[PDB]
């Protein structure tokens, strides 16, 4: 079952990281959810009651990178990737990759970050 | 097997979503459509009657994206994928991916859509 | 006198338009905001005080772009220098550019939008 | 008065061209319109009436692009000037830029064009 | 094994395609080519006698994409393909994919081709 | 008059440079050129006559571009200009800008270069 | 005369800001530099003698961007002309823009800076 | 385990090459390291000791690719990779891409490079 439903490139502006100064100037985020979910229902139907909502994800992945400041983006995403999975039993396994573009590193490079899969039990 | 015949970024103006509002103003939709083709035969020959055209793979997801408006992505995949898969027998499967870059989300990311693939019967 | 302070590229959703399913649904706004400013002073003395806060000047645009939604972007733009012009008595002149990079036009195309430029009374 | 309307990257697939085989085959046209208007009773009034329609602009364009192909970009840049300051008094000159990202011309290069400008008679 | 040594993008002018105006007009060929080589002797080493040199395979690849036209994308990734492997041992399998960005078709997308991938005899 | 005719990013892969090194190796220069022309009577024709020829424009540039190595991106514009105004009298003014986005210049950055305008004597 | 040298899109990171978390942490600035110089003696010559040299002038820019932190963008750019006014009399006049596109402002945009134009005294 | 932390599009002005005027000269080299680790406990805990320092692995690839110019890619890759591995344990595999976007090849593309992955033994 190779059928996905995906959100690319969503941007907030958050407080998180490990430095006193992140926590206090902020920066932008960047998510990308990618969730396995069997289409073919929906597919058949065209009955948005038998897929899971873009909207709806968005909002969780929001009110998550919107919110409380945290250290690490393994947090966040692990939040992300739970919130998702125990709202929607639909969703098989949930994909949460987030990047900071401009990290406190002294350097020249496109984006820092990390990805986790969590399967949904 | 992995050869593939690929339309990459194909844009349609369309007027489909769950929402009354998006019926009515339309937003743009696109497509990247890969078909699982064994492309040895044709790269023997040289003779285009040994491939699936790109060209006439445009003209389907067209006449489907720009036809009548529906509610779910999940659907004009599958309508898009049933009909590729129906009218070339050397395709073995079909992998749609549509994204809306601009749906009537309140929020900055680069799009949302879904991904699903079907196997040719 | 060629000095100038800008913003670029400053995004906002929001409900402006002339169509009511425009008005429902919303979209992205983006901004350039340029204000011809004198800044040897500032240049000389490094002192914050003697030149326009960026900062200050996208929270006006901010609050007028995320604000109460209007027919035009003649009036949103006329409404932004207006208040730039107001506040700031070091601006000799303010460029307003909006683009609705995606309206209600069935079409490929880059953006649409207006651009006017305000001296300060 | 440095007000102005303006429509980017407006894309058409056309047969325009000197070339037969153009004619024939066919390529994207990039088109670029800017209109000199007064905005500032429309950024008073915010009446859609006391400006000049973007989307009416776009289907001018639009209908000459789309239209009988021609041999030059100046002859269609000729028509688009000539049909915008023939309809809209309000449009005190208009400039159109056309681009052939992609002509008969063996090299890499981003695209040829030509850009005129017609004031209002 | 997943090491590999790429050429990403190249783009080369050529007259190919199954269409009388497209051998006469030619258009941009875009190619990527990925070979799977251990790299782990080279790593040790840093000589250059024990890995494929990225050089000699874009002129191997220029000289059937800048050679004579023939009809099909499928051909000239078969014709690289089997170059590559012909003349490399340490090349145990081409991936070839070609990409008209702008091909004979009437729409808006990104662009249409095919991807080939080869294992070495 | 603000008519002109464009030819942008133009790109050769040249041996132009001061440094030794430069001539051994090469790199990508990017040429833009701009010209002057009055576009009415081409307008009005639509005979190709009357205007100057995009692809002869080219094969001037390119004919300096890819052929002896000079030390400087202002000698070989300045041939560029002058090879474009002595050719064609309907060419008020010749803008030639040449960018070289990778020379041997420690440091991140997007491009280094000149531009000049030389008016048709 | 509108001949000039230019350096585009040079990238720095830095320290400065007038917020003590941004002394602490640090960002890309991103600094364009367009100089006014007659460059035909050297169209002529192709003496390198005659004309600025463009990596002497990153250099200097170099070593005021990575330099002390200051608290304004005014102050970087003003010392920015000053210094390339100072030694290179043939510098009729220079323009220096400085941008930061990631600044703790709570937003999305491309970026944030100013321009200003000195004329060699 | 799917779970990775990444550094994308580092990019570093090196002397790296087999010829000697590339060595002379130097380019940019860009590298994207990725790195399979379990972050499960992290994403529980929030602590930065669970999990690998993306700003300590930055350092480490920079070390490399600023420091003595070598032949090859794959070397240099290898280096990355082996320093990764070495340090931090958690790391249970690093891949390691590497990319000259402007090698000494005379022609149009957008890089070269090579890709290698080596388990954490
Ligand atoms: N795995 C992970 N996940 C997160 O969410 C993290 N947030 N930070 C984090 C915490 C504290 C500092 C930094 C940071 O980027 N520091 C950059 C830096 C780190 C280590 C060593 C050097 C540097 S930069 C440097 C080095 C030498 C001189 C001057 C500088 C610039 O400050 C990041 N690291 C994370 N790792
Ligand atoms: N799986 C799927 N597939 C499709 O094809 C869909 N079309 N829509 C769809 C239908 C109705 C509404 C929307 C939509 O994007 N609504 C966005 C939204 C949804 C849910 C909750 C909030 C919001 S936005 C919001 C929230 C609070 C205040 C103001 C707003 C902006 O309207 C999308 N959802 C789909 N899902
Ligand atoms: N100068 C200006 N400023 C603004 O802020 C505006 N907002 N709108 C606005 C208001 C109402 C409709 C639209 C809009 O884009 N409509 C697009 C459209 C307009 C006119 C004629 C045709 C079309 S699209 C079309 C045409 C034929 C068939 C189907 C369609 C798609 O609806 C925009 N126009 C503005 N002009
Ligand atoms: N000012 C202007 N405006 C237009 O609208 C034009 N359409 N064409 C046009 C007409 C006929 C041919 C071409 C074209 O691009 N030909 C390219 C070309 C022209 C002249 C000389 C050489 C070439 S390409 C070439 C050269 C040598 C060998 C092989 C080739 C590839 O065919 C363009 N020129 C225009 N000029
Ligand atoms: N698998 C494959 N590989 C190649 O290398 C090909 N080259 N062509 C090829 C050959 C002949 C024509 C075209 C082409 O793109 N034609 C586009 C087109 C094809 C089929 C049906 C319609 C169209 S466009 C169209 C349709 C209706 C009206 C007007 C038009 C524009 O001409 C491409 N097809 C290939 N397929
Ligand atoms: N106006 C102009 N026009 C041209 O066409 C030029 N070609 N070169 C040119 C000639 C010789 C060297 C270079 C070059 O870019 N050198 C870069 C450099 C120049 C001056 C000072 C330092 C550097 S880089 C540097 C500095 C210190 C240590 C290590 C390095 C890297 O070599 C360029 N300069 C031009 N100027
Ligand atoms: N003209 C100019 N030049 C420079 O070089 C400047 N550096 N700063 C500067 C100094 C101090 C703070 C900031 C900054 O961007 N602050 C952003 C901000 C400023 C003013 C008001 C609000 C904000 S953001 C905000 C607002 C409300 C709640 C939360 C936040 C996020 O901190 C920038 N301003 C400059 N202006
Ligand atoms: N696998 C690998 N890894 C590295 O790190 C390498 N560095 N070089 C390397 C060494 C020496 C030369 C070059 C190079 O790119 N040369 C380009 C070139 C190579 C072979 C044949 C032709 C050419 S370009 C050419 C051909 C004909 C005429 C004129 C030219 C331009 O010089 C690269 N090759 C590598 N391979």
């Amino acid at each position: 079952m190779q059928d996905t439903i995906f959100l690319k490139g969503m941007r907030f502006y958050g407080y998180h990281g490990a430095l006193s100064a992140e926590n206090e100037i902020g920066q932008i985020f960047k998510v990308d959810v990618t969730l396995k979910v069997d289409l073919s229902e929906a597919g058949r139907t065209d009955n948005v009651i038998d897929t899971v909502h873009y909207g709806e994800v968005f909002e969780e992945v929001k009110s998550i990178m919107e919110g409380k400041a945290v250290n690490l983006l393994e947090h966040l995403a692990e939040r992300i990737a739970n919130r998702i999975n125990s709202q929607y039993n639909r969703v098989m396994e949930t994909k949460v990759r987030i990047t900071k573009e401009n990290p406190p590193i002294p350097g020249h490079y496109d984006g820092v970050g990390i990805e986790i899969v969590r399967e949904n039990k």
